[PDB]
DNA sequence: ATTATGACGCT
DNA sequence: AGCGTCATG
């Protein structure tokens, strides 16, 4: 009762792009703009792979990780944008540049964590509680939440998609205790104030728009961002998530998607997120390990402690290229070629970090993958980043996995590469 | 012949 | 350190 802590201690955005590379191409040729369209990765295998997918062709049934060709036949007025091509692969750079605009923007109202190319979340608490002293307790228009929906309203005693938003929306402010400085549900209301000025500002800026999540932890905000797609934000209140969940399939929390979600349906012969919560903190820790089934008994009543990170730069760099079927790397010539292109855009990509952001890496990863392997990448070795040049960095990865060739023949290399990786790690202020 | 990233947990 | 999982623009 009185002690049961409900983890409703902070504020937490989920702020992601919609369709972002699709949206980084369309803003830069408007004849894209407002047309299904996607975005490819090289063209000569079945048109290219796609990977970004525009509202207007997703309702065609485009998908990404679909082939091009087999898109086309789903959406015959597709239009497609090809990502850049450098050295003998695809260059990501207009995305990760673009990618930092929005970041840098989001940094303005709070210190976000960079999940990924195009979302980032935001703890909202503290920005949460200045607005509420701000707003000296009168209370929340309808018109500061232009775009927000309150999952689970409306409820109880218009057929169209904005009238249901706005009444869903009325019945939420009509329920609010303005007057209380720390109600959950008002300081969720003050953060979707908040996330409505910040994507209103990333539009304005860069011309991209942006779906958004608000709620007390980064799981739920997540959930929540995919809820109301595109161009829209949905707060999920504590309160909402005993319905959300009862019918919400376990593989739609970020972590359950994949094998441990798997068992966690097949060992408890269950569904839905809300069916964990007949299992005691031990059963499922019994079951899935003492981390995840503390995890699991937080998160399926709606509570998680995961911070939001103070980071905005990758840790990581990388550069990576699939060499499939008849095309595998069989020669040393070959192998020490393409060590070579992706050494290059890595030392592109890291001098302009270094200058960027001040700090410098110290370790090289190097990853193959080998014909026959079932696993995506073969082998992992780690060596010293000494200096910012290819031909060292190549050299050098090239040292760490000459022993991998299993041919007699120097000159061939046996079994063929299908992948090769190579990512700096290990970052130091400089 | 999804491809190219990137974070994080395990031992 | 090297491997596996999870994510999916
Ligand atoms: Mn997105
Ligand atoms: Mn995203
Ligand atoms: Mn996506």
């Amino acid at each position: 009762g009185p002690h049961m802590a409900t983890g409703q201690d902070r504020v937490v955005a989920l702020v992601d792009m919609d369709c972002f590379f699709v949206q980084v191409e369309q803003r830069q040729n408007p004849h894209l703009r407002n047309k299904p369209c996607a975005v490819v990765q090289y063209k000569s295998w079945k048109g290219g792979g796609i990977i970004a997918v525009s509202y207007e062709a997703r309702a065609f049934g485009v998908t990404r990780s679909m082939w091009a060709d087999d898109a086309k036949k789903l959406c015959p007025d597709l239009l497609l944008a090809q990502v850049r091509e450098s050295r003998g692969k695809a260059n990501l750079t207009k995305y990760r540049e673009a990618s930092v605009e929005v970041m840098e923007i989001m940094s303005r109202f709070a210190v976000i964590e960079r999940a990924s190319i195009d979302e980032a979340y935001v703890d909202l608490t503290s920005a949460v509680q200045e607005r509420l002293q701000k707003l000296q307790g009168q209370p929340i228009s309808a018109d500061l939440l232009p775009s927000t929906y309150i999952e689970g309203l409306p409820q109880g005693p218009t057929v169209q998609k904005e009238g249901m938003r706005k009444q869903g929306l009325f019945q939420w402010l009509d329920s609010l205790q303005i007057d209380n400085l720390t109600s959950p549900d008002l300081q969720l209301t003050v953060g979707a104030v908040i996330v409505e000025e910040m994507r209103a500002a990333i539009e304005r800026e860069t011309g991209f728009q942006c779906s958004a999540g608000i709620s007390h932890n980064k799981v739920l905000a997540k959930l929540a961002c995919g809820l109301n797609k595109p161009n829209r934000q949905t707060l999920v209140s504590h309160g909402s998530v005993p319905q959300l969940f009862s019918q919400m399939p376990i593989r739609k929390i970020r972590s359950l998607g994949g094998k441990l979600g798997a068992s966690v349906i097949e060992i408890l012969g269950i569904e839905y997120m809300g069916e964990l919560t007949q299992f005691t903190e031990s059963q499922l820790q019994s079951h899935f390990g003492e981390k995840n089934g503390s995890w699991l008994y937080a998160m399926c009543r709606g509570i998680e402690h995961d911070p939001v990170k103070p980071r905005q730069l990758p840790k990581t760099i990388g550069c990576s290229k699939n060499f499939p079927g008849k095309t595998a790397l069989a020669t040393r010539e070959q192998v020490q070629w393409w060590l070579l292109q992706l050494a290059q855009e890595l030392e592109e990509r890291l001098t302009k970090d270094r200058n960027d952001n001040d700090r410098v890496a110290t370790q090289l990863v190097v990853s193959i993958r080998v014909q026959g392997d079932k696993r995506l990448s073969s082998l992992r070795r780690c060596c010293a980043l000494t200096r910012y040049d290819a031909h060292k960095m190549s050299h050098d990865a090239f040292t760490v996995i000459k022993n991998c060739n299993t041919s007699g023949i120097q000159t061939e290399w046996s079994p063929p590469l299908t992948m090769l990786f190579l990512c700096a790690t290990k970052f130091s202020a400089s």
